[PDB]
């Protein structure tokens, strides 16, 4: 940590690195980060888990760590005296269950403590003494628990230590029975206790995949959580998690997120921007609208001032024609299409750093790519964001100061000749 | 850990300490010692009791800590909550002042912990989960168990990171429920569990008490137990701590001592033949005689030659008077008294350096001393025991090479005539 | 040391960078690198400049520093001393200006120091000591040094103990007379000696310049030596320090490469294949060839294999048509130029990883566009490639299979003919 | 260290550690300590005598250590080029002799250096550049050399980074020559300069020694300067050392001392009151007269008080025989005699723990059996200085509470009246 005083300038992403550790570094306690790994984790993928945790907990960092035991009891060892796996409600243990979900819990648990400390960080186990539970559910349920208090000392306990604290789902009754309880309304009940500033959930899949395959990279609950439990394309189990998490971030701060990686990404994830899973914020609305006269055009000034590094030009804004503007609630991204030749145009697409690594700059890249399917625009030569958008383009004309792209499906030659225009429009940010 | 291999070396003592530091690191995890420490010292002297087990922790040693609850549970936290102190069995919890205990003795354990880590050493709250217990008493001491097995799984985790595992005296069943268990017994199951090489009390006392109020350095099971039960000056109390000492080392190998002292005190008394407290070890028989050829001559010179560095002079031992000769079962520690001018004198005092430190050097001269109330004897001066004897003395004249000493008040004007004939003896030792 | 093994393997390449952890891994002692840094550089950026080096150091290399004095010595501390900065042969310094020399070197060698040990990392002082000299020169230019022996002593200590061995430019005689060393002769018989896999320049000019002022990727003696050399565009300053620098890769194995960069890309040049800066390698030969029998179709047909990760299909080569192929001495990286309709077409861009990290891809291409200013590709659109392509690239099309690049400006409408056929066209590969 | 912050409460000896500590941790920069080690020590024994070394380093002292090479090169390498060991003035070394020299304390200098760094600690070796000499010698002496600077930029480097900086006796001329520099004439010249809180000399043997053979641990060269010096059982080689040691003291404040110790002893010489070796200070004159009334009571019945913890009875001074009384000039040591049926009485000897680390107890002890060879005294027998009373005495009678010495020759007889009386003096002092 001392040897990481000045070992935060190099690595291939280097400044904004920085600036999520001095972040985090907003410990209040073990406030930083709920992370919940699944038993399928542990078993397939201990070392990689491992070294991930144990990379945050040497840069400073102590996440609280929840994990299940779904293939290790729900299997491999509890189909081995012929018990059999039943599963009500969501989950029925009977007594005769007990005392080897016991064994088997703790036995993951300090299987991961090891881990941790082997892979060079610190852990603390903690298979008990956090959860107090009612029973409730006694004939219904069995021996299955519902979390009615958090003791957190073991948990600071912890944190003081700079050990990340490791808990197992293993709960207490009021005068001490002990109780199972599902690995889903402990993350919740701990959530709610610690509000962290991040919860992590660790698995295999590495995020919720979108409806081409590929991994979704931001959700903004916002504007995209209709979108996504009304479509036909996302499965029964990728709107259980979404209403989960979702039932989740409204009981934490707006500051609060949720990132769904796999383990060897979660440094990736936690300390870049683009991230490396799919985050998943309560988020903000946004203003789509063509009437100039709504937008606060101070703000926006400021938003391109900030985001390209250099102002518009004088009287670029009540010059200014708008087709369409996308502007988010915070005026920290915004899209303004004009029009060119009839063509729809996009004239700025400005979006600040942190409100990147919210996904708020895809939010509005989205809908304005909604609206308008045939789409044309330019960037200098030198603007990193060319790499995001030939990914999102089908053509590209590239001269030595400025690159045109288009959207849609037009053979090239029918956009031949907008592209030209669009090469010869002046400047309308100086330098 | 590593930043510790030399500290020692050049300590008040740093020959033998090199000595003890190699015997303690046969880690085999957990199995260094088992250290039980009452609910008194916690409370009354936190700070220091935390800088002792931090200090074993720096060396790279990691004790097995058992607290209890005697000044606060058994006092504090049930004397301000009207369920008044039941004492039936030996220690009654009824169900209702359970999860009065559960949090008492949790609060306590990581009070030590953080207390351990405050004071630079490593340490790991385990408050339950280690006793699994069974429930016999039922309505008649209610809710205590006696432990038909120990799960050693969180211990032996804690020790593979060099943490000291800070265990509770609270426990489990077959079929869950919290149960109170009492600190001996605890400590009865879990040494038979651990089989450790030492169990220490921690206690302010400060060790055990003799006849006139000093500290009692050692007992020798083998020849002492029957004295100190039948002595009227031992009180009924010290009778139940040596009986119950005695349980724990008939159930230990041979080489397994236990020592009584107070934090302080705890290095000076692992570190030290001399020791800083009460050791009590299962030890070994003596013989007590006169006649010669009842003796191993061949063994007593091996003892001699290697207790004094060079070997006895020729015709010795076919030479050797014998008034009476102490030697103890395994010839590491012999006493062998002469006569001169009729006085009892001391020819031989020869013990091993580690027989020394298990007090077999003290048993037999604690022996000799009784049958030889008036004795004199000589030391070369540059003898090391010389400390020794000199704290055993009632007086002593110093010349150059030797030093004559003489024990058993004689009014010393007949005492010169009996210094003289000694300091003109030949020797009977070389170099 | 332990503490890094991750750190890097969740980087935003974390794969090949373990590679080249592994390459500096070859130990011996200092012989990872030798790090030449001017004077200019420790005065005007010091802090960066540790910064690059601690980090280094963390990984756990220690290079072998050696260090000038441009804008101290020869300025700052004699322009107000006069003695006039002589220069005549090529760095004078009479008996006078000796001690001054002495006294400034040091100063600068430990700022460096402590400020590598500021930024976290470990370093060691080496003003003297390491340089055994002859004073070659007499009356002519006073007391300068060459180099006959080279003392690792001093360096062999500091490598073993994870220091970065901070050399400075002084230099003894056979018969102890302190005498001066200029940089560059020092860091060729510094090399010499040490053999270094790596020579790093570090200069603020961040690398070396190309014909229309970027900065120059790879550098290949083998084939652009001759080349820069006659080329009227390298000036005749930067065409001395290549000169030198063939002279010390001609001293070196293969392996050996040379990196100019600034501190703050430090990290990328040497754990990237894409680098950042100016490689410079003996590299190897080209053939260009359009005479397909004149080639190795079973050498090709392994490099294409391996670069692709999958084979060609059936008959592909016997079919092959061929315009031009460019392939390098040891089929490592190639270009085969087919035709399609007119136009010149690239059937194959074959570069393995190890080529591509010796600039051996940039080689092929370059000399492909060179002979093909008009050229028309595709490549699947998951190939990382991709973006390389698309920084070389004056156009693209893209489907969702395959996307079309074409290059040489050329109104975007007489180029949708040739890219159709291009997507038409069968694969050459499977998979 | 920070594992040393409460790793200083329970050694062997521990209360009197931690005020030490507390007190070389006045650092300024390499002003703790410089130590002289001969060549000898570095050849015989480098394990013991580099984890001396590195202990001091790793609790956070930084000493600055001065080597010889007398067997290194005055034979191991010097012998072999046949070239005869001569000295002149007391040092000679022609320009032949002067490669080999340079090459033999510097291979001296890093095996010192990695067996410090091997042994846990961190040094920083510097072979050259801290000793700037004059050469006035020429054909007399040859290419030796005396200190006319000191150069400590080096030094203060190597304290900064916590590195027990490592010099090796070579020097420089104004003009860069070479030159061999004696290592007393050296360690003067390093006092000088850097006026160290301690001089320490690292021995074989461990110690100046005394007419009986024993080690001498104090000398107070105010009062046993001229004592020695004049003494028949003082050798010259004895005599040489005492002179350049008071050479060295003379050259510092009053609060420097110089230890003479072996490595092994180093860490006991530095950290008790008691030493392991010889210590000698510049000291403090002293009173003996046996006018009561010149006496300060006031400060003598502070001085009671302070060093008994109990004060003095009630009109014990103005009711006070003082046959001679022994007062150092601090009135931190003394002892007063009184007369007992004829017999010199030592009635009070009181050393503030303070003033019996400076050797000012042994001081006043010395003058006082130097006037009465036929002394009685008596002390509790608790009392920790009764092991030193005892080593002092000649006999002693023992009983419960108190124990009473004698010195002289007589036998038992003799004395066996006025012991009694000593028995049955009043408590001079409550409790
Ligand atoms: N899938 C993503 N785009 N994640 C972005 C993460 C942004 C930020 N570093 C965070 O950890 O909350
Ligand atoms: N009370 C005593 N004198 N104990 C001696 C202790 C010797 C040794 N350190 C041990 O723990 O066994
Ligand atoms: N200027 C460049 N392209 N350098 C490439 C660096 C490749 C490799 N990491 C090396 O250091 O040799
Ligand atoms: N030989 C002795 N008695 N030495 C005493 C040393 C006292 C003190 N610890 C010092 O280092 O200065």
């Amino acid at each position: 940590r001392q040897t990481i005083v000045q070992l935060l300038s190099h690595m291939r992403d280097g400044k904004e690195i920085r600036e999520y550790l001095h972040r985090f570094s907003g410990i209040d306690q073990e406030r930083f980060a709920v992370i919940k790994v699944g038993g399928a984790v542990i078993q397939d993928d201990l070392p990689g888990l491992a070294s991930a945790l144990a990379f945050l907990q040497t840069v400073g960092l102590t996440p609280v760590v929840v994990h299940g035991g779904g293939p290790q009891l729900d299997a491999a060892l509890e189909a081995a005296d012929i018990p059999t796996e039943r599963v009500d409600g969501l989950r029925v243990t009977r007594d005769e269950a007990m005392p080897i979900i016991r064994d088997t819990l703790t036995q993951a648990n300090l299987a991961l403590v090891d881990a941790i400390r082997d892979a060079g960080g610190r852990a603390a186990a903690v298979p008990r003494g956090v959860f107090e539970a009612d029973i409730v559910d006694a004939d219904k349920l069995g021996r299955v628990g519902e979390p009615r208090h958090i003791h957190l000392d073991l948990v600071g306990s912890a944190a003081r230590a700079g050990q990340a604290a490791i808990l197992a789902c293993l709960g207490e009754t009021p005068d001490g029975t002990l109780v199972n309880i599902n690995a889903d309304v402990a993350v919740r009940a701990l959530v709610h206790a610690l509000q962290p500033y991040k919860v992590v959930f660790l698995t295999g899949t590495g995020g919720l995949l979108d409806e081409d395959g590929d991994i979704l990279s931001s959700i903004n609950l916002a504007t995209d959580f209709g979108d996504l439990m009304q479509a036909d394309w996302v499965n029964g189990g990728m709107r259980l998690k979404l209403e989960e998490i979702k039932r989740l971030l409204d009981d934490l701060p707006l500051s609060s997120s949720v990132s769904i990686t796999r383990p060897s990404e979660l440094a990736r994830e936690l300390f870049t921007h683009a991230g490396s899973g799919t985050l998943i914020r309560r988020g903000e609305r946004m203003v789509a609208t063509d009437d100039k006269s709504s937008l606060d055009l101070g703000r926006l000034d400021n938003l391109v001032k900030a985001a390209f590094g250099r102002p518009a030009v004088e009287g670029y804004w009540d010059r200014l024609r708008v087709d369409r503007a996308f502007v988010t609630e915070s005026y920290r991204a915004a899209a303004i299409t004009t029009r060119l030749d009839g063509w729809v145009y996009l004239d700025k697409f400005a979006v600040l750093d942190d409100a990147r690594g919210e996904g708020l700059g895809r939010t509005v890249w989205n809908r304005m790519v909604d609206y308008a399917p045939q789409l044309i625009w330019r960037s200098r030569t030198n603007n990193p964001v060319n790499g995001f958008y030939f990914e999102e383009c089908d053509g590209a004309v590239r001269r030595d100061e400025w690159t045109v792209f288009w959207r849609g499906e037009m053979g090239p030659v029918e956009v031949a000749d907008v592209v030209e225009k669009a090469f010869a429009l002046p400047p309308t940010l100086e330098a």
